[PDB]
């Protein structure tokens, strides 16, 4: 779910915002993305929303029709450290490692503040 | 924007998590909507949906061209107590309203679970 995936983001990044640093960053870092993405942090934003996509198409997420943003899974934290329970079931853990994957992705890509907020329409 | 919103709620609602509490509840709390809002708190959503719509049409937002949730404004939170600064420019003001009446509005109404995630192609 989205509030998991919130605190996922603090798990690997410490004192972080999650909406604040991550939402509206560049060309796909929130809904949408769309266009050429403006860098590594942005790539992360794109290949989550690719996995979403895919999890969507899995065979497993068959019966959830909302989006995968509304999905809950079983996940943990330690020490900055990100945990997909096994007791997840086939979408759920699917799920799960798109955050998780984004979130740790997140964590390496430079952030360059000058891509926060972009003109989308411009730009993307 | 959209983690001020975030804040607004937690300053209105000091128990809250407002991503796990009011995502994606109802037919409204989450991604748009669309149907007949299910109970009070969902038509807090709707709401806040139309006063966003507003927004996008009102003279004084005319450049902001992405959405609402990407416009930074000015607020503080006091004693359970939220204020648009009297310093906002009409854009950022209004937008900040919208928002402020939502989360007092979220304050006010019954949060009833069995209206939480609900599958929307089939209830809304
Ligand atoms: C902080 C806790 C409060 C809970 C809020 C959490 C939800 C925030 C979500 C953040 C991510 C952003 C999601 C917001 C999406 C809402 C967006 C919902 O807006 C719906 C319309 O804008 C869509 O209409 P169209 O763009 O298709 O209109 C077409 C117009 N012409 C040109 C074709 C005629
Ligand atoms: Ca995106
Ligand atoms: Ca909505
Ligand atoms: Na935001």
């Amino acid at each position: 779910a989205l509030w998991q995936f919130r605190s996922m983001i603090k798990c690997a990044i410490p004192g972080s915002h999650p909406l604040m640093d991550f939402n509206n960053y560049g060309c796909y870092c929130g809904l949408g993305g769309s266009g050429t993405p403006v860098d590594e942090l942005d790539r992360c934003c794109e290949t989550h929303d690719n996995c979403y996509r895919d999890a969507k198409n899995l065979d497993s997420c068959k019966f959830l029709v909302d989006n995968p943003y509304t999905e809950s899974y079983s996940y943990s934290c330690s020490n900055t450290e990100i945990t997909c329970n096994s007791k997840n079931n086939a979408c759920e853990a699917f799920i799960c490692n798109c955050d998780r994957n984004a979130a740790i992705c997140f964590s390496k890509a430079p952030y360059n503040k000058e891509h926060k907020n972009l003109d989308t329409k411009k730009y993307c």
